């Protein structure tokens, strides 16, 4: 489980924060979109590939699970593409938690930047840096460099 | 040395790519702007330090050293904003063949993509996962593991 990745949609200010969660972490990469289409999560997922070793992606519904243009940029980086049917009930209460939380924190720093974007980058910082003990971002470099041993 | 990046902006395409380098890794994020500015370098680290632990970042120019738009990035982020003058001359020679490098990589894709951004982060990927033996991605989160024990 190194590789899995969780993908996860949620709105915020007329837009669509589209975050992947690296499920044994809870390690987060987001970004602000106009709209959730194939192509936007495509690329977010190109650019997630590129900078972790990202198995598997647990798509976030049945549109980006179907979209060709996700299934053509999971072809290229070496994703597996997979539903994201939460089998294990706790997982939908833990992305709702998580949703929260992120929107919590946005609010918290919502003043010192103009843009929605600039703020979104500030949550995904605090989140991965927070301890609860050790920090998400912590977790997921120990958890990788433990799998590449 | 775990926690030191080095900014580089090269052009392609009447276009901007903006990288930061991880220096002891090799390792690399990249994004395509259509100038740079303050603000894009600005939103570009807080992106990075949300996502690596970035201690201290080798500024690509005196302009964005100087930027209070900058500044007020890395002092949000906690990431010491340094200059990024060659005092070890080979510098110069590793940012230029990365740089050469990268434009091989793009070409090579730029056919698998209609847009510069989309063919920038597929040779993000190229290069961060080219075993050369290890990659680029396995002795970033090799080092960062070792620094947190
Ligand atoms: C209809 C999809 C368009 N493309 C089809 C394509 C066109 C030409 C050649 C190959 C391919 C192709 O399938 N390529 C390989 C197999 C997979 C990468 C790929 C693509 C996806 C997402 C993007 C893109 C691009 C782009 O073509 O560059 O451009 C930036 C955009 C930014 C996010 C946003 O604006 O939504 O995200
Ligand atoms: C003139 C600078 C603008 N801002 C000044 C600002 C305005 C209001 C409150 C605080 C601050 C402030 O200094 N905040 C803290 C201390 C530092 C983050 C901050 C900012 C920087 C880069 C961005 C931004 C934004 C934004 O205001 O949201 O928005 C997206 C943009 C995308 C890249 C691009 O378009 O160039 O990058
Ligand atoms: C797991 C072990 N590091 C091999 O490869
Ligand atoms: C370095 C060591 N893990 C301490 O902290
Ligand atoms: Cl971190
Ligand atoms: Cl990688």
């Amino acid at each position: 489980s190194p590789g899995i990745w969780q993908l996860d949609c949620t709105h915020l200010e007329g837009k669509v924060i589209l975050v992947a969660v690296h499920v044994a972490s809870g390690y987060i990469e987001a970004e602000v979109i106009p709209a959730e289409t194939g192509q936007e999560t495509a690329y977010f997922l190109l650019k997630l590939a590129g900078r972790w070793p990202v198995k598997t992606v647990h798509t976030d519904n049945g549109s980006n699970f179907t979209s060709t243009t996700v299934k053509a940029a999971c072809w290229w980086a070496g994703i597996k593409q997979e539903d994201g049917i939460p089998y294990n009930p706790q997982s939908q209460g833990v992305i709702e938690s998580m949703n929260k939380e992120l929107k919590k924190i946005i609010g918290q720093v919502r003043d010192q930047a103009e843009h929605l974007k600039t703020a979104v980058q500030m949550a995904v910082f605090i989140h991965n840096h927070k301890r609860k003990g050790y920090s998400a971002g912590e977790r997921i470099v120990d958890i990788i460099a433990t799998d590449i041993q």
